[PDB]
């Protein structure tokens, strides 16, 4: 007797492709690699319970390439199998609400996660991929599994994998607009002169070499080809927020002097982060945790500031 089901096929979980599979093949045989929300049922064949659910499938048709391009920005093979092996882990983890922000409990080495997700709710950023759009707001109301698979993904870190907040930011301004943001540099150097960068996008908003965004207003010193140290300084900028990185220093942040700031304690390759938010008071938010304090002292290496547009006095 052959049986068969009825089951949809689907690369963005909304548009449907209605699939008629046999049941005494695996879904393998018959999709391919196959997906029930984050579980590999490649090698499975066809339940009876399975009747009418979704199930994601590679674009092996030139209507799921267009579908999964227009709703994920990518065109990785590798994407799904990495997006759903996520996504079976972060579905168990948990979301609380911190200071009303969304965060993660800690697991499987996602502190860097946990306050990249803080920190966007902190700045203003609109994400390019309907995927994004979509998952972080729900993201935003505390369901951030989806979203938090997708930052894998993107980022192309496994979960247990200890990442890097500066690089996962990266990853997440290359996927937002911020065709506006704008920033115009200058380096003064004593023997080789003056030199006006301006920089465009993700490049407006980064800076790697200091914390403060007074001293890069002030001018900070870096070294010249000519083997001399030049000034560097900030003429120009046009962007809602400014990121600045460092390598991690001892550092003093002053109530309503900042946005939120990343701190890590540990080394290159292992470590802990936690997340400085200021608010009516200065919160220490490290997953699930929740401390509070008038001044912070510690490790910083990212701080973010609000800013709209900034023209230098420097002459
Ligand atoms: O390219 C991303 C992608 C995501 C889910 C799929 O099912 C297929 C492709
Ligand atoms: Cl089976
Ligand atoms: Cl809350
Ligand atoms: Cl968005
Ligand atoms: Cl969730
Ligand atoms: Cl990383
Ligand atoms: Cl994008
Ligand atoms: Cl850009
Ligand atoms: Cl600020
Ligand atoms: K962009
Ligand atoms: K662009
Ligand atoms: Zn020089």
């Amino acid at each position: 007797e052959v049986r068969t089901i009825k089951v949809f096929t689907t690369v963005d979980n909304i548009n449907l492709h209605t699939q008629v599979v046999d049941m005494s093949m695996t879904y393998g045989q018959q999709f391919g690699p196959t997906y029930l929300d984050g579980a590999d049922v490649t090698k499975i064949k066809p339940h009876n319970s399975h009747e009418g659910k979704t199930f994601y499938v590679l674009p092996n048709d030139d209507t799921l390439r267009v579908e999964a391009f227009e709703y994920y920005h990518t065109t990785d093979p590798s994407f799904l199998g990495r997006y759903m092996s996520a996504l079976n882990h972060t579905k168990k983890w948990k979301y609380p609400q911190v200071n009303g922000l969304t965060s993660i409990k800690w697991a499987d080495n996602n502190c860097y996660l946990a306050t990249a997700l803080l920190t966007l709710q902190q700045i203003e950023l609109k994400f390019n991929p309907p995927a994004l759009q979509d998952a972080y707001y729900r993201a935003r109301a505390g369901e951030a599994a989806n979203f938090c698979a997708l930052i894998l993904a993107y980022c192309n870190k496994t979960v247990g994998e200890l990442g890097d907040v500066r690089e996962t930011m990266s990853y997440l301004f290359q996927h937002a607009n911020l065709d506006s943001c704008k920033r115009v540099l200058n380096v003064v150097c004593k023997t080789c002169g003056q030199q006006q960068t301006t920089l465009k996008g993700v490049e407006a908003v980064m800076y790697m070499g200091t914390l403060s965004y007074e001293q890069f207003k002030k001018g900070v010193q870096i070294p010249c080809t000519c083997g001399k140290q030049a000034t560097k300084y900030l003429v120009q900028q046009e962007s809602p927020f400014v990121m600045m990185s460092a390598p991690p220093a001892q550092y003093e942040l002053k109530h309503g002097t900042f946005t939120c700031a990343s701190e890590y304690t540990g080394n290159y390759q292992c470590g802990h982060y936690k997340h400085i938010t200021s608010k009516e008071t200065l919160y220490c938010i490290d997953g699930a945790l929740l401390t509070k304090s008038s001044e912070y002292k510690g490790p910083i290496t990212d701080v973010f500031y609000k800013e709209n547009s900034y023209t230098t006095t420097i002459k």
